[PDB]
């Protein structure tokens, strides 16, 4: 009746405007406390940071004052580091291999998008332009009051260099990767150093070292392939953990470069589920360096025997890197079907020089001490999955060798990601390297001499995608982030690792918290924000008795940033198996109570994101807001499988992927009608991007009485066509999952898709290197066959998202137009 | 006006599929051979390839002619016995595929073949092997079918472009591994010939025609047997000779095309010269092979010309053709420069040839040895301000010293094809072969004694395509096919090219016909049609007494093959410049007059290309008339720059592609409005695919008041990602016509395509190797820029054109749909 609300349609050229006036740039993050060393001066510290104030991410800093009036708020300064410097390249267009990495990392931003930091000397190390670059700042060089322009490092290599970071134990010298290898140089002297030989003269060149491959980066979040050791020993030798790679067995395929004139691919090495992964190792460089800084030799080494027989089930290293002594190398390891994992210890004795005659490698193995070992200090099982968590923090072996005290994050042992002390038994079985053998099962297994719960409950520590804990050693605390107080919310907490009892918030409630810890304890940053306010980025100070760390009050010290939207609603409701789901609704604007509104569900719905949290969506999600200005409802719901609710919720999932995310989705669309009075369940879209995609075309196939329209984006249409890591841990590998793979793949079921046109837009970046454009290819193909119509949008210089605002607004006018006619 | 209006009945998606597959639900490449048994009935076997309506594929069939009949329809029998020439569910190897793409080639089965008439030896490509059968002559003529016998072989991978010897029936050759090798059918011996191939890093190849050549030269071969065998050496070995292309194409443009495996995500590589860039370097070269009286090959022999082609033959860019004369006396070539306004037909003796080495010493030696007299002779050479369209025409006639005779298929003469004989004068200047030569402007050219016109006037002799002439030597005629009676129809004439008067047609008129000639010339194959009957398959035998050979009479001798559509019409009408456009209407079925029916311009518009002609369209136009059926006014122009009214009405678009066109189009709406009252001016949409759909997006950005909606496939939306060969000759180099490139590209005017959506359809096949599909995607990236709606439907299993049924189905309802929603 005149109860259905009725948008107003607009011609092409309205919709344009009115997408282009809803349009019409990253808060401070990655920063650096440093301490002045000055009573006389008026400032206690310097906090240097990555910034873009309101053109591109540069290098700044802010003084810390001593003394606030605190009758009125302190506003800090945002001082330029570098003095009139761009660090984009010209055009914005960066090298294959820089673009790829920030496709992995979802960087947006142009400019400086990480640095690398020494505290001791202030040397800052960074790529910018097609080159690498350093300043210095602080300690011995001093605390510039203006900015200084940053040196060029001089290179006689060709190509970018690649993920650069200075040497821990001497400033001089630093690292980076050139043509799949690694490299060392010396910042003061300008000599270089090649430490690797993996790469020549690329299906002909299938060997790397210190390289992430694209799995790991894109599907276990490690974006480096190498780790100094952070101490030297006396000449003075310094070293490098590195994991050596072998793509030769690994599938090629070829997806289009950016230069479409050139009408050329490249080629990947994309192990699709179900076939080689690369072959790996972990090895150590050497190299030694006399007084007056000149690398005098460098040398190979590799594990006494091949870490492929010492280490027989482990299919990836997920993380790695050194004890704080430099006495042991440290490696997080797991299995195929990712159910197991274990860290591992390996002192450097263990290898020895690379060399091919076998009688020079018969003397080394002879040589190495039959008491030194791998030590698996832990190993964490499950029949879910397991989730690749961060959190390690090897304490120094005060307490003598024979044991080792850590701190680690587990999810597996109760099912929520909670914080442990451990200390496991380093007992030398004695070995005898010299003669081959295969170790069996929990062949260095350490005893386990105490496992201390630090925290627990229905809730997670946070550990997984650039989440920390900060340890101070002098008080005995933890600080970590967490959704203890609500799943919607994140929070700093600081509970002790010698007292495990009373956990203490740091942070304000009502707001979702991006802290930041001093390394001297004395103060910290947190950006935040509610679904409701624009994010803040302020300044604690934590002040209180020195005899009671746990109870120090952190007391706001100063702000770094403040602040047609109308903010979508938080809700809940509870599923017809009981298990609580949280929603967002986005009310149309202007409502008249009594009208029913068209509705768009925005999905995502795959695991490791979460849409419904208590944060500001205005940035990221305007479009929704603008889809409420014109008055449809907008729905988001937060369905199993959905990530910070515990391995539990997430493991729903498991080898069903498509068949349990539309009926939670379905649940709360109907939950809604209820609730608010305005939906109309006639007229209901459904809509996302990627897994959202995914999930827009079964809701389609699955619920076409409940659905009128689906615009999906990037979607996954055939699970044998997506990777190894992120697959085979959800879907498990295909012969074992015949009946999931096939029910969750869309392409397949295109018979149950509409016999009416205008139920179905398909878009899709054809540049995608991560859902490749031949998952919506296959899926038209099968559409074709099946005589089912479809309407297509190709993104031509577009990969798995869209950056380029033109391409955005058309989009986002595409998406009008067709909900305006069809919905 | 509203009852005026008449509006198609708005269908369901799945009712529009319906009457797409309700609507949906001939003998060539003949050999006559003569039957020489006198108490026979029958005169000839005439074998042909053919496929039966009950049969799936193309196959190797023969027909029996009979010496007299008292209406006969003759029997087609099958040559061999259950034997399936397709490979597994039609899955062609890529080298075989896209010479399928190349050639246009649909069917499935056996598209081509070779016959040697002495042996009665037939060679042919079939499942993903070699195959041969022996019919007539020595062998005996069967009267069942006989299994064909697979030729083995010690190669990996396709063997491509096999040709019996002509000189020697044992042996024939073949391409494998871009390299020519020879084979004794016989013996079953192999030996390879040539050595370029050992990817990106293997440049060379032999004995092939590269891509160009390919889609925009009509040469699908580059090797040639020499037809006659030599008898020298020291103790009676025999000789054979092969004229080939040697190809580098290392500083041709590289471009990756995705491969038919979509699961396996991959491309292909591709050498595609863009326009203004490099084609691959070419040369001519010989091969010889030495064989004993038991057929063994003793030995074999890469040779070259004595000084380098690109000196011999500076300004040469292209090989357009090449052969023999039938004493295998010189060896001839067709050559074109980069602009293709300048050609020469050139004979190139076999002693110009020395035995190739990498030694510098021994090809001095070689050099010197080679005789003095012998030199390149230029018997020819075209030149034009326009372009030289490559004709298949050049027939040397014996000689009977000094001087050779030939008929030669000229256009740039008078501006229309005609047949000439002429008679250049071969004298030798001398030359030191040793000595570095550079050439003057006229080197080798022979200066001509006569230059005769056998046919003349304002139409054209048939010389590409598949076009031919046939010449009977003791009668002193030339029989070949033109459009003198009409530029609609093809007929077949008679002409003496001894004495240049009378051109005697042979063929009925009121149709188009596609014919064969016998050797014999004692009968002939007609296949015809008209554009209101199906083709038929007629065999007319030549009476008459032999007195006057030019006024032999055809008879009808016997049928090969005899025959809701609703033929369209042809009409004409004159532009306000005064030139006469033929164009063609398809009517609204159960027509009311006075009412106005939406209306779609068909359109293809390029050149080499002709759609308004009589001949039946009912089986490739057969979506015109579903169209009709529904309601919609189809209208079809032929405009300036279109093929079959000779070189200056195709030059109407020189270096303006795209500006021309329209305006005729545009002109042929608003006549057919004024003739037929049954047009509604405000519902017209333009569609067309390959130059049509340029057109198409053409037709919208310069006609947006004109055309209410464009639906354009497998478009050219920038002219520099085109080709040299198509592009260089209409469009000349980029840097020679930049306002052309621009003012033609469409990509570039994409501010002039519309604001308001469900105006431009695009369609667009994703393994296009011709068209590629980047040129839709580079027109999606500027509509993009400047905020202007499409809508896209791409084919993923689909090149050029579109040939798997089901695609070709949803094709049309898509076409359909669109029309019936959002033309208004
Ligand atoms: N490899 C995955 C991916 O990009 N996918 C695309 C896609 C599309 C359809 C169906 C499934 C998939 C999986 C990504 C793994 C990391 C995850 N991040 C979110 C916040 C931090 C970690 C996002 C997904
Ligand atoms: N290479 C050309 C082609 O395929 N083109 C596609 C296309 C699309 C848009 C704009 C221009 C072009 C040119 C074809 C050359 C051969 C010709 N044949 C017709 C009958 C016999 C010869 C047809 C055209």
């Amino acid at each position: 009746p005149a109860a259905r609300f009725q948008v107003q349609k607009h011609s092409w050229d309205g919709l344009r405007s009115i997408i282009h006036g809803s349009r019409k740039n990253k808060a401070p993050h990655d920063f650096q406390f440093v301490q002045k060393t000055d009573e006389s001066g008026p400032h206690s510290h310097r906090l240097y940071y990555l910034g873009m104030p309101y053109r591109e991410n540069s290098l700044l800093y802010s003084e810390i004052p001593k003394k606030v009036r605190k009758e009125a708020l302190l506003l800090l300064s945002w001082k330029q580091m570098l003095d009139h410097f761009q660090a984009t390249p010209h055009h914005g267009v960066y090298s294959r291999e820089e673009e790829l990495l920030r496709e992995r990392k979802r960087l947006g931003v142009f400019g400086i998008t990480s640095y690398d930091f020494h505290s001791e000397s202030g040397l800052f190390l960074f790529q910018a332009s097609n080159s690498l670059f350093h300043c210095r700042d602080g300690g011995k060089n001093g605390f510039m009051v203006s900015p200084m322009k940053p040196l060029e490092i001089k290179t006689q290599c060709s190509g970018p260099r690649m993920d650069p970071k200075i040497c821990p134990a001497d400033p001089a010298f630093f690292s980076f990767i050139n043509n799949s290898d690694l490299w060392v140089a010396n910042i003061e002297t300008g000599e270089e150093r090649r430490l690797t030989f993996c790469h020549q003269g690329v299906l002909d060149d299938p060997k790397s070292a210190g390289v992430a491959t694209f799995v790991i980066q894109e599907e276990f979040d490690r974006f480096t392939g190498y780790w100094w050791c952070p101490t030297a020993s006396w000449l003075k030798t310094l070293r490098i953990l590195y994991e050596e790679v072998d793509e030769s067995e690994v599938e090629v395929i070829h997806v289009p470069s950016p230069a479409l004139e050139e009408r050329k691919t490249d080629s990947y090495r994309y192990p699709r589920t179900g076939s080689k992964n690369p072959k790996i190792a972990l090895k150590l460089a050497e190299f030694q360096t006399d007084s007056q800084g000149k690398i005098v030799s460098t040398q190979e080494k590799e594990l006494v025997q091949p870490f492929s027989s010492l280490f027989p089930k482990v299919e990836y290293i997920a993380r790695a890197g050194w004890t704080r002594d430099g006495k042991y190398a440290w490696a997080m390891f797991l299995d195929r079907p990712q159910q197991w994992l274990q860290l591992v210890l390996l002192p450097p004795a263990l290898f020895i020089p690379s060399t091919e005659n076998e009688e020079q490698r018969l003397a080394s193995a002879r040589a190495v001490p039959r008491n030194v070992q791998p030590y698996v200090v832990y190993e964490e099982v499950t029949n879910v999955w397991i989730n690749v968590h961060d959190i390690f923090y090897p304490f120094p072996q005060s307490e003598g060798e024979d044991e080792l005290c850590f701190l680690r994050a587990n999810e597996c042992k109760t099912g929520f990601c909670h914080l442990y002390k451990v200390t496991a038994v380093l007992k030398s079985q004695g070995y005898d390297w010299s003669e081959p053998f295969s170790p069996g099962e929990d062949e260095f297994k350490c005893p386990i001499k105490e496992e201390i719960a630090l925290t627990s409950g229905e809730w997670e520590v946070l550990a997984r995608h650039g989440s920390k804990i900060w340890v101070n050693e002098e008080t005995k605390l933890v600080y970590f982030q967490g959704t203890k107080d609500t799943p919607l919310e994140h929070h700093l907490y600081v509970v002790s690792y010698e007292a495990a009892g009373e956990i203490v918030r740091l942070t304000t409630p009502g707001f979702s918290h991006s802290c930041s810890m001093s390394q001297n304890f004395d103060m910290f940053v947190s950006h935040y924000s509610s679904v409701s306010t624009p994010p803040c980025v302020h300044v604690y100070k934590l002040s209180g008795p020195d005899d009671d760390p746990l109870h120090k009050q952190p007391r706001f010290w100063a702000s770094m940033m403040e602040a047609d939207y109308v903010p979508p609603e938080i809700f809940h409701f509870h599923t017809r198996s009981d298990v609580r789901l949280y929603g967002m609704i986005y009310k149309p604007h202007a409502l008249q109570p009594g009208k029913k509104h068209p509705t768009v569900l925005f999905v995502y719905g795959g695991p490791q994101v979460q849409l419904v949290n208590n944060s500001f969506k205005g940035i990221k999600y305007l479009r929704l807001n603008t889809l409420a200005s014109l008055g449809y409802a907008v729905v988001v719901i937060d369905g199993r499988g959905s990530c910070q609710r515990g391995l539990r919720f997430e493991g729903a999932l498991k080898n069903q992927m498509g068949q349990v995310e539309i009926e939670d989705q379905v649940e709360g669309l109907q939950f809604v009608a209820e609730k608010y009075g305005f939906i109309d369940l006639s007229r209901v879209a459904i809509h996302g991007w990627s897994y959202g995609g995914f999930l827009s075309l079964m809701g389609l196939i699955h619920k076409p009485q409940v659905f009128k329209v689906a615009i999906a984006g990037a979607p996954v249409t055939v699970w044998m066509a997506y990777d190894t890591g992120y697959t085979e841990r959800y879907m498990d590998v295909p012969e074992n999952n015949q009946h999931g793979y096939e029910a969750g793949s869309v392409a397949l079921h295109v018979e149950k898709l509409p016999n009416e046109p205008n139920r179905l837009l398909i878009l899709h970046g054809f540049l995608d290197e991560n859902v490749h454009f031949f998952h919506t290819n296959f899926l038209v193909s099968q559409l074709i066959r099946a005589g089912k119509p479809y309407q297509l949008q190709i993104y031509p210089n577009e990969r798995h998202s869209i950056r380029c605002p033109e391409s955005g607004e058309h989009y986002e006018v595409t998406l009008l137009h067709f909900l305006q006619e069809y919905l």
